[PDB]
C-alpha cells in the first residue's frame, strides 16, 4: 500500500517563504502528511494525479537544497524539500509514477 515515507520540509502556500517539517507517506496516489513518523493523525493530503513533479528550476527562486516541486496540470504548486540528493530523487520519481496513474 504505502509506496514511501519519509520527512520533507514543505514551504507555505501563502508566500512567506516558512518551510514546515512534516511526516509524508505517499498511499492511495496520494501524498499524507502527519506531524512526526508515528502515522497516527493526518493532517493533510495532496492527491497527485495530473500533478507534475521535478526537482526545482532557477526560476523558481528557491535556496534550500533538495528541493522539488509539484505542478498541478499553474493551478497550483506545493515546494518540498528532502535531507538528501536520494530522497529528493526517490520522492520525485515516486510521486510522478503515482501522477501518471
Amino acid at each position: 500500500p504505502v509506496v514511501v515515507r519519509g520527512w520533507l520540509h514543505k514551504q507555505d502556500s501563502s508566500g512567506m517563504r516558512l518551510w514546515k517539517r512534516r511526516w509524508f507517506v505517499l498511499a492511495d496516489y496520494c501524498l499524507f502528511y502527519y506531524k512526526d513518523s508515528r502515522e497516527e493523525a493526518v493532517l493533510g493530503s495532496i492527491p497527485l494525479p495530473s500533478y507534475v513533479i521535478s526537482p526545482v528550476a532557477p526560476e523558481d527562486r528557491i535556496s534550500r537544497k533538495y528541493s522539488f516541486k509539484a505542478v498541478h496540470t499553474g493551478m497550483r504548486t506545493y515546494y518540498f524539500s528532502a535531507d538528501t540528493q536520494e530522497d529528493m530523487n526517490a520522492w520525485v520519481r515516486a510521486m510522478n509514477q503515482a501522477a501518471q496513474v
